[PDB]
């Protein structure tokens, strides 16, 4: 009768935290616990075989084991969910950035600097129109 | 033995669709069809107690019910998950993300997810054939 985790849905999120997360498996109760990592958050029971939760944030990228708690108790450490943290920042992303901030049209108003967002919205659209439907 | 819809999340996606929802309940089998509205959708069977699915795009905003279905047989339409299509908002950088990845173009022996860092060097790579100076 202990809590087991089956899957975690979605598996990666920003560093930020702030993700919806569904942790499906067996035996979940109210006021059980989730870590990721070392970091521990409440969750919302929706079932006794899923629970929802947010990510918190983590300093740095990279997997993490994610485990269940309760009254200090660990459950799932000889199987662990795995979770992918992703920093908006890594060096590789950035690059991507900085590339599509050089070439991304500009349109009257805009500001000396795009958003990521817009940078994101205007690339799609770009390619949308090359590869899309 | 029926199976059974206790619960979806997210209960709510844009209209554009491709969303990851989890549809949990009881009694799920291999073979078990989800119908969102009118519209049949690929689901994989996580547990017996989760499926998972996509949403499939809806030009027009508003609620769907979704049920389930197996040798035409219809199940859940007393209790239907209600899944609530929304217009787009302003842009944000997961949005975007999400954008890419249905039309940044793959090549032989790509992931089936492509990593962000990818997602971003190939928008590049065409968006810099457009306007590079
Ligand atoms: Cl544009
Ligand atoms: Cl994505």
């Amino acid at each position: 009768a202990t809590p087991c985790i089956k899957a975690i849905s979605p598996s990666e999120g920003w560093t930020t935290g702030g993700a919806t997360v569904i942790i499906i498996g067996d035996n979940f109760f109210d006021g059980l616990q989730v870590v990721f990592g070392t970091m521990l958050v409440w969750s919302e029971l929706i079932t006794p075989h899923a629970i929802r939760v947010q990510t918190p944030p983590r300093h740095i990228p990279g997997v993490v084991e994610v485990t269940l708690s309760y009254k200090s108790k660990q459950f799932c450490k000889g199987a662990p969910g795995r979770f992918v943290y992703t920093a908006l920042n890594e060096p590789t992303i950035d690059y991507g950035f900085q590339r599509l901030q050089k070439v991304i049209p500009r349109h009257p108003g805009d500001p000396e600097r795009l958003p990521k967002e817009v940078l994101l919205k205007r690339a799609a659209d770009l390619v949308e129109a090359l590869y899309g439907m």
